C-alpha cells in the first residue's frame, strides 16, 4: 500500500512550492504527495516538465486534489458553466498525463465549496453531473487518470453524502476510470458505520483520505484505525492512503477548512513533520495487510 | 436522570402544536418535550397558560431550544443588533418564566445558521458575546432559566467548537445561571474525547443533546453511548438528557439540519415513534448510574 | 432473532425448577430459556413431558448447554472413556427428542472444565474428538438436534479457542447438524477482530452466546455490540441469541465461572429480573438487522 | 515515559542470557528489558555486576517480573510456606538492590500458576497476604524496590481481579513501596472501564503491562489505546509502560501462557524484532502527551 500527505498540512494557500514539499515528504518516507490543481493552469510547459522531474528524482508519486469553483461545476444547470467546466477538466487531465499524475480526487461531479443560500436541486444536479462526468471520463481515460469522487459530509456537498450514494452514482456514470473515494472526515460524521462503508464502496474505492474527527493526523483520536485497516483488507483494496490533516488557523486553507483555534498546539515546521513521520508510521502498521 | 426528545424529529418547519407532541411524548414514556423558542414571543397569556396546563396534566417538562436570526446576535458588532438581542432574550425568558421552562438552549452566544462569506472577527465576536450574555444572565437568574450555550461543530459556528472553548467563555461569562451545552453530534466532530470533553465541562455541563454521527435516534450508531454514561458519573452530572434526531429531508429543518438523503428510510409516524420509545430505553439504560 | 437467557443467571448449581425461569422469562419477554443438561437424565417420562408442556404453554423454546465431565470426553485417548461418552450423548439426545429441544450447545468436543495438570495433546485429541463428534453428529441429526461447538477461551480449553479453529473443525466433522457456537466473552480474549470471528464463522455458525467482558448481561460493557450486529447481518444469521450473564458468588456455578467478588452489586431477584429486561430490549434493538 | 518488553516474547522458557536480549532490545530501541526473577537466586555476585554492567553499557534500565511458586506464597494458611516467602523475597530484593532493579511486579501478594482444585479461603489468603507484603515492603523500601501487585484475572487467580481490588489490597497494605500494576490483557477480562480502571488505580499505579486481547504486540488488536494514554495523563503516570507478548506455542512459557495456536503465524526472531519495534513506535506515539 502507498502512503501519501496533502501538502496544505504545512501550508494556509491551495499553492506552494511543491518541489520543497516532494523533498520534504520524500525525507520524511511517505511515498506519495498530494498537490492541489488549481495553480497547475498557470504552469508552463517547463515547469511541468522540472516538476515531473522532481518527483521522479525524490521517487515521489503526486496525486492531485481539486475542490472546483461555481464556475467548473459539471452539475450546473446553465450549459455554459458545464461546456466551461468540461474544458476546464480536459485542459487539466492533459497536464496530470505531462505531470505523470494517474489520481485526481474531489467533489468533481459538484462545485466545493458550495452556496448554501441557492436553492437545491439534488435530482437536476445528479441528472446533470452523471452526464457530464461520463463525458469528462473518456478524456481521464485517454490521460490515464483515476476520476476520484469524493464523498462529503452534509455541510460541505448536498449531492453524495455516503458510501452507498457514491456507488449508486459512479454505477450510474458506467466508466472504469470513475471511482468512489472515501474520507475517514467525512465518512465519521454520515456513515452508520466506517467499515461497512468501505465494504459497501468495495472494488469502486479507488482513493482513501485520513485524517481524525478533527482533521488532525492519524492516530491519537478517535477513528476506528484497526476497523478501517480490516475494512480494506476485506475488499482487497489495490490504491494509495493519503492523510489530509489540517491543524493550522489562518489564509484561504483555514478559512476553507474552518480551523478556528489552534488544533497544532503551536506546532512548529519541524513539530508537524514529527507528528506527520509518527502519522505514517502508525498508517503503515495499523492499516496494511490484515 | 430525565430524558426528553426534540418535537422537530416529527416535524419539518421550526414550530407545530406542541400539545399534540406532549401527549405523543408523555405516552412514549419521556420526561421531557424540547419545543423550538421561535413562536414563544407570539403567544398570548392564554396560550402561554394553555401549553404549561398541557406539560403539568401529561407529567411532561419543557425545555427551549433556539437558533438565533442574525438580528438576534449578542456578538454583533452592529449596536443595534446587539440592543434588539438584549430585548428579544429579555422578553423571551420572561415569558419562559410563565410556561414555568426553567432551561434553555443554543447557539445563544451568537446566531444560527450563519453567513459564513462574512470576514470573520472570533476575538472581537467573543468579547462582545461574553459582555452580552453576562447582562441577558441576570435576566435568565431573575427568571428561573438556565441559559444552556450549545458548543458546534466548525460548520454552523466559529465562536465555540470545543468543550474547553465553551468552558473558557461560560467562566470568563461567571454567572451561575450560564451553562456549557453539549450535543453528541458536534462532539463527534470537533472532540479528541468525548468522555474528556464532558469531563472538561465538569459542573459547567447544564444541558446534553444526543443523537447519532449521522443524528439517527441513539443505540445503532458509532457514538460511544457507555463512555458518555461513564463520563456523566465522573461529574456527576445532576442535569437532562434530551435526543435530537433528525432522520428526515423536506422543509426547513430538512435545509437547515441538510438531510439530502431519507436517513428514515420511508418510518411513517408510527415507525418515528417506536424507534424514539427503543432509543428511549437503550438511552436510560446505557446512559445512567455508572 | 429469538433471544434467550441462561437459567444460571438466577442460580448458583447446573440444575434447578427449569418450570419456574421458563415462567420468569416468559414474563420479561424473552422468547428461550437455555437450560444445562446435568440433571435430564434423571428426568422420568412425565417429567420430561411436563417440563416440554411448560415451555410450550408459556410460547418459550427451550435451548441446552452442556459441560461435559472428564468421563464424556469425546476427545479422550481412553477408548472405554469415549464408549460411555457416546452412550451419555446417544441417551441424552434421546431424552433432547422427548423434551422437544433442537439445540445442544458446549465443549461437546472436549469436557468442561478441565485438568490442566495433564500432558496436552491437542493433535491426538483433535483427531479422536473429529471421529467421534460425527459419530454422535449421526444420532443427534436421527433426534433433531443441532450439535453446536463452542469456541472457548484458552483458560478453558486448549482444542478450540478461535471462530477460524472452529470452523476448521466442524469442515472436517462435515456434518450438516454439527456447528460452531460462538461467545462474546471467549471471543473477547481470542479474536483479533469480533466482526471478523463472526463473518469467520458464516454459514457455520449454528448458536451465539452474549455477555460483557466479565459477564454482565450486554449493554453497558466494552463488548461491540453493534459490530456484531452489523456481522450476524452480513452471514445472514438464520439461528437464536442466548445470554448467558453471570453476576453472584457462591456454589458450583460460583466456583466454575471463578466470580469472585460480587458483580452483581448487592442485587436481588426483583433487581436481577430487571437488568435482564433491560438487556433483552438492549440485544433485541441493538443487534436486529442492519 | 520509559516503554520497555519481556524477554519471554523471545523464549519458550522462564530464563535465557538476558544480556543477549539487553542488546537487542537496546538496538530496537526499547528503554527498558523486563527479565524473570527465576534464575536470579542462582547468581553469584560476579553474575549480577555483569548483567547490571551489561544493562548500564547499553543504556537499558531493567525491571523484574515474577511468578511466585506455591512455597513462596505470602497468603499461605501455612505459616512455614509464609516464613520461606519472606525469606526468598528478602534474598530476591537484595540481590535486585545488586542488580540496580528498582521495580518486581506480577502476583506477589499470591503464587502463579494456581492450583484451582483446592477449597477456595479468600477472606482468609487475603488477610494473611496484606500482612505477610507489610513486611516484605519494610525490606522493598529498604533495597529502594516498588513492590508491584499484578491484577490478573479469574482464570489465573481469585484474591485481585480489578483495579478497584488492586487499590483496596495497597490502601490496606498501606505501604509507600506497594504499587497496585495493570496489564491490558487482564483489564480486557475483568474490568467495566479501561479508562475508568486506570483513573481508579491513580497514584497507586507502579507499573503498567501491554498486550492485544490474546496477547499479540499491541496496536493492531481490539485494546483501546487512546483511551489508555488518556487515562494515563489524567492520573499523571511517572511510571513505565512494558509490552508483554506472547505469540509462540511451545515449552513452560507456551503452556504456563496457554497459547494452543501459532499465534506468530510462523514468525522467525527477525519477524519478532520487527514486531515488537513497530509496537514500540506504535506505544511512544499512542499512549504519551495527552
Ligand atoms: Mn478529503
Ligand atoms: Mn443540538
Ligand atoms: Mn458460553
Ligand atoms: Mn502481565
Amino acid at each position: 500500500m502507498k502512503h501519501g500527505i496533502y501538502y496544505a498540512y504545512w501550508e494556509q494557500e491551495w499553492e506552494a512550492d511543491y518541489k520543497y514539499y516532494i523533498e520534504k515528504v520524500a525525507k520524511l518516507g511517505f511515498d506519495i504527495l498530494e498537490i492541489a490543481a488549481s495553480p497547475l493552469p498557470f504552469y508552463s510547459d517547463i515547469q511541468i516538465n522540472e516538476l515531473k522531474a522532481c518527483a521522479h528524482g525524490n521517487g515521489i508519486t503526486l496525486t492531485v486534489g481539486h475542490g472546483p469553483s461555481a464556475e467548473q461545476n459539471l452539475s450546473s444547470p446553465d450549459p455554459d458553466i458545464r461546456k466551461n467546466a468540461k474544458a476546464f477538466y480536459t485542459d487539466l487531465l492533459k497536464r496530470l498525463y505531462k505531470l505523470d499524475v494517474h489520481l485526481i480526487g474531489g467533489a468533481l461531479y459538484s462545485y466545493w465549496p458550495i452556496d448554501y443560500t441557492k436553492t437545491i436541486d439534488k435530482k437536476g444536479d445528479w441528472e446533470r453531473s452523471v452526464e457530464s462526468v461520463r463525458e469528462v471520463a473518456k478524456v481521464a481515460e485517454a490521460c490515464g487518470v483515476d476520476f476520484c469522487l469524493e464523498v462529503l459530509n452534509r455541510f460541505e456537498n448536498y449531492l453524495i453524502n455516503t458510501a452507498q450514494e457514491g456507488v449508486d452514482f459512479v454505477k450510474q456514470v458506467d466508466h472504469n476510470n470513475v471511482k468512489v473515494m472515501l474520507d475517514t472526515f467525512h465518512m465519521n460524521i454520515e456513515e452508520d458505520s466506517i467499515g461497512g462503508a468501505i465494504r459497501t464502496a468495495g472494488s469502486y474505492l479507488g482513493h482513501l483520505h485520513t485524517g481524525e474527527c478533527n482533521r488532525k493526523v492519524p492516530g491519537r483520536g478517535r477513528i476506528p484505525w484497526v476497523e478501517i485497516g480490516e475494512a480494506l483488507a476485506d475488499i482487497g483494496y489495490n490504491g494509495s492512503v493519503v492523510m489530509e490533516p489540517f491543524v493550522r488557523m489562518g489564509g484561504t486553507v483555514g478559512s476553507n477548512i474552518k480551523v478556528w483555534r489552534d488544533i497544532s498546539n503551536g506546532a512548529d515546521e519541524k513539530m508537524l513533520d514529527r507528528e506527520a513521520q509518527a502519522a505514517l508510521d502508525f498508517s503503515r502498521y495499523v492499516l496494511e495487510c490484515h
